DNA sequence: CCTGACTCC
DNA sequence: GGAGTCAGG
């Protein structure tokens, strides 16, 4: 039971200075995607608008871009970007229910209005998947069924804003939402829409040469193996290694023999085929993911790739990057690192600028553990612990004796008693409170932390150790991003952000601005928050992302 | 569609 | 510790 007006045209009462707004983009990847419908809920009533009509209306477009007309939405970035592709600016977004839900509890995995409403027992709205359907059945339903959904979603947002803000305020997270995540969302929207330009000629040439080399390595493997098999099948590979060649089985998973990189490396003294296999799988991933996969999503006319930064997914407060993922482009082996030569500025006589925090997580450990020996070390400017590594895990990682690994860790805690203290204290806090928190009050709940089951419990305790560290770094670089764009905009530099990579920011700019960026960027990033230790940032620029080192 | 690869922070 | 994509099955 909910009345609404199926409008044939926009009226003045639709354009109030506060509204719940739904700009519906049904395709998961919203870049250049259709807007299938619009809904507005305000003091005056509920309205559905056809996008052809509304978006072609100069008064509705004006309202959309008016910062003083406040909108409450769910996933405003999706809307803001889809509107950019329609040549329309979205302003005045004051509340995002997606981001509010994420801050309240990231484990709920809220990705539609219905799921957010569930957190307040609000039931007068359907899940999106139930309206549109799954997979090949996915479709926009008949207008009256569509219109009712969009309106119900707007009505839900309208009624849920204050209950959500009230709870955020109770948790002291309202500023985290309004001053950080919400402004970050607009910045991410800008980055996504700008995209990153790709040198397809170079990428395609790399692909051709990689293909030849895969063939050569492939044949060499079959020769060493004494047989042809699918190297990309862990199962067939297992038979070759552990049955035909009779190499030792160092690890098994629930499906059979492990052929992990760690395991194969340890088998190098037994047979020279394992090294070749490792090489083959490296090359094949470069080809399948960073040449072919990347070329598939390049927009041919502009040669740009447009990632989507998921702001409400990770359990720690980090972003993730999808379709394509630009936060896992190779760098560690020169062979893969060369992929970065294909990422270039979007304008002639521009350069790529790259700035990275040095050891941000170990410094956060220092700051939050208040370890003197660790803080003193950073003031002189002089990881496994941070992930809760065992003696076993460390022995294996370093391929050394466990006794020696265990002694390394025991020594470590003896040497850093304040870190050892933090670890014990943060776990105890998690057990007492049921959640851990970050510098800017991001939380993660850990309902398993008192499980009687050793493995379940242990994993939870490790999360208690790590999340405040990783999450606090996420908080910092996010703050650094918001401040940076402000510092860029005032002094009207043309430079703009392209990418964030966890503890790194990647920009493009006219070559003329490099000197000013060498000053501005590292400063802003270091002055993002003030810790007990100093924040350090390294920076480079160059003709391509590769050269920015 | 899941698992186990390789990739980053 | 936190992520995404890919091929095989
Ligand atoms: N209503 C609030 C209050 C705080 N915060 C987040 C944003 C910044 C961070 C700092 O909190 P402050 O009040 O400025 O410092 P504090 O009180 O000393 O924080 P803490 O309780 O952790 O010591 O917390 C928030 O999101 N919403």
């Amino acid at each position: 039971k909910m009345a609404f007006t199926l409008a044939d045209r926009v009226t003045e009462e639709m354009l109030a200075d506060k509204a719940a707004l739904v700009v519906e983009v049904v395709e998961e990847n919203y870049h250049d995607a259709p807007i299938v419908g619009i809904a507005v809920v305000n003091e005056h009533g509920r309205f559905f608008l056809r996008p052809e009509t509304a978006l072609a209306d100069p008064q509705f477009v004006a309202w959309l871009g008016d910062e003083t007309k406040k909108k409450s939405m769910f996933d405003s970035k999706r809307a803001a970007v889809a509107l950019k592709w329609k040549g329309i600016e979205l302003c005045g977004v004051s509340f995002d229910l997606l981001l509010a839900a994420y801050l309240l509890d990231p484990a709920q995995g809220v990705d539609d209005v219905a799921a957010a409403a569930k957190m307040k027992q609000y039931e007068a709205v359907r899940p999106d998947e139930a309206v549109y359907g799954k997979g090949a059945k996915r479709a926009v339903p008949d207008e009256p069924v569509l219109a009712e959904h969009l309106v119900r979603k707007a009505a839900a947002i309208w009624e849920l804003e204050r209950p959500f803000l009230d709870e955020l305020r109770r948790n002291e997270q309202d500023r985290l939402l309004v001053e950080l995540e919400q402004p970050l969302s607009s910045i991410l929207a800008e980055m996504e829409f700008a995209g990153v330009k790709v040198d397809t000629k170079r990428l395609e040439q790399m692909g051709k040469e990689l293909a030849e080399q895969l063939g050569t390595v492939e044949q060499r493997i079959y020769e060493l193996a004494g047989q042809e098999f699918n190297i990309n099948s862990p199962k067939q590979l297992g038979v070759i290694l552990f049955e035909k060649l009779q190499l030792p089985v160092l690890k098994k998973t629930k499906t059979g023999y492990s052929t992990s990189a760690d395991v194969l490396e340890k088998l190098a003294p037994y047979h020279e085929i394992v090294e070749n296999i490792l090489h083959y799988r490296q090359l094949g991933k470069l080809q399948s993911t960073y040449i072919e996969g990347l070329l598939k999503v390049v927009r041919p006319a502009t040669k740009k790739v447009h990632t989507i930064f998921n702001q409400a997914l990770t359990q720690t407060g980090r972003l993730s990057s999808t379709e394509p993922n630009l936060q896992n482009i190779p760098i560690r082996l020169e062979e893969g690192r060369k992929i970065r030569q294909a990422f270039v500025p979007s304008e002639s006589d521009w350069l790529i600028f790259a700035a990275d925090y040095s050891q941000i997580e170990l410094r956060v450990l220092a700051h939050i553990a208040e370890d003197d020996n660790l803080m003193e070390a950073f003031r002189r400017d002089l990881y496994g612990i941070v992930y809760g590594i065992s003696d076993y895990g460390l022995a294996q990682n370093l391929n050394i004796s466990r006794k020696e690994a265990a002694e390394f860790i025991e020594r470590y805690f003896e040497s850093f008693p304040g870190v050892k203290r933090y670890m014990e204290n943060i776990v105890q806090e998690a057990k007492q409170k049921g959640y851990v928190t970050t510098l800017l009050h991001r939380r993660r709940y850990l309902p398993d932390i008192t499980s009687r089951n050793f493995n379940v419990r242990s994993f939870a305790e490790r999360m208690a150790m790590n999340t405040p560290i990783q999450g606090s770094a996420a908080d910092i670089i996010k703050k650094a991003m918001i401040d940076l764009n402000a510092r860029l905009k005032e002094e009207r530099l043309q430079a703009h952000l392209l990418l964030q990579v966890h503890d790194e920011l990647i920009l493009e700019a006219p070559k003329e601005e490099m000197e000013r960026l060498c000053r501005l960027v590292p400063e802003v990033m270091e002055q993002a928050v003030t810790l007990r230790v100093p924040l350090k940032v390294d920076y480079h620029y160059g003709s391509t992302w590769y050269d920015a080192k």
